[PDB]
């Protein structure tokens, strides 16, 4: 439900930071 | 760095909120 | 720019659980 | 209470978030 798509979220901006680290 | 250790403290709280999701 | 944007994004989501949080304990 | 925990928390990361945007802006 509404908790698992925001932890997807979460998990999207784990990537987006980590690609920030290395830009 | 910073960033890679806060993502990963992001993908650890999208398993908590899994988690709270399922309980 | 980025990071700040993301940073408004995690203030959001907060919000939201916040939110999600009260109804669960209204509702029980 | 856990939801509530994990709201702080990305409150926190968001201001962690813009002290590191601040940082970088500042040194470039
Ligand atoms: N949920
Ligand atoms: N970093
Ligand atoms: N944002
Ligand atoms: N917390």
């Amino acid at each position: 439900g509404e908790l698992k798509a925001i932890a997807q979220e979460l998990k999207a901006i784990a990537k987006e930071l980590k690609a920030i680290a290395w830009e």
